[PDB]
């Protein structure tokens, strides 16, 4: 059973170095990690400043279909919407093929649920422009209930969010079971499977976290929804125990 699942989730992977003091050191071997003797993740996820390094090394070392993915509004989702703007538009200039925003989940905790809409949406237009994909992060573990869990999906989806993604992983609770099920409900409810992917970031581990996801995706949406334009992981010590669960 862990086989499969494994190849599955290796190949959807949205290979992560988010720190405060990366290096183009530590990006470059990002980059060398993604290509597998058993495939290549979908992507690799760094800050903008790595982009143009990280976008060479793919090349040089054959695998230039690796998608690079960035983020913004980050981590903070705050809900100046003008600010977040400017860090898309900035990203997408650094050379981003997706960019992961952070919904300004602590505005819709406060009663406000149109700022999400309109910082969404307007970075939706940016990227669309540029045929970026947009993914929206909710941050799940922060906002905890249930119905403001299902409420954010929504508003992003109904601004124009390519992914919804349940968290920055710089929280201190990230992706669950339970959070991927509401969400992917969310996704199962408005009817939007074709066009909106889903992501559970941080917290997810080993080879047997990434089966159980899976396996939820398979529940709602039949064994032949997840693949790249729908389904990514973002995590970075799984890779290592997909591998292991692999032979490798």
């Amino acid at each position: 059973d862990l086989k499969a699942s494994s190849l599955r989730a290796l190949k959807l992977m949205d290979l992560t170095t988010l720190n405060d003091d990366d290096t183009d050191e530590k990006v470059i071997a990002l980059c060398h990690q993604a290509k597998t003797p058993v495939g290549n993740t979908a992507a690799i996820c760094i800050y903008p400043r790595f982009i143009p390094i990280a976008r060479e090394t793919l090349k040089e070392q054959g695998t230039p279909e690796i998608r690079i993915a960035t983020v913004t509004n980050f981590p903070h989702g705050n809900d100046d919407i003008d600010i977040a703007l400017a860090e898309t538009r900035a990203a997408i200039a650094w050379g981003a093929d997706e960019v992961d925003v952070v919904f300004p989940y602590r505005a819709l905790m406060a009663g406000n649920e149109q700022v999400g809409f309109d910082l969404v949406k307007a970075c939706k237009e940016a990227c669309a422009a540029a045929n970026v994909l947009l993914k929206v992060i909710i941050e799940t573990g922060e906002l905890k209930d249930e119905a403001l869990i299902r409420k954010a999906s929504e508003i992003s989806i109904k601004a124009g969010a390519d992914f919804i993604k349940t968290s920055t992983g710089k929280v201190a609770v990230n992706a669950t079971p339970e959070s991927a099920r509401i969400m992917m409900e969310v996704i199962r409810d408005m009817g939007v499977e074709k066009t909106v992917g889903f992501k559970p970031a941080g917290g997810v581990r080993t080879a047997e976290d990434a089966q159980k996801y899976l396996a939820i995706a398979d529940e709602l949406f039949g064994a032949d929804w997840a693949d790249a334009r729908h389904y990514r992981f973002g995590a970075s010590s799984l890779l290592a125990s997909l591998l292991k669960a692999l032979g490798h």
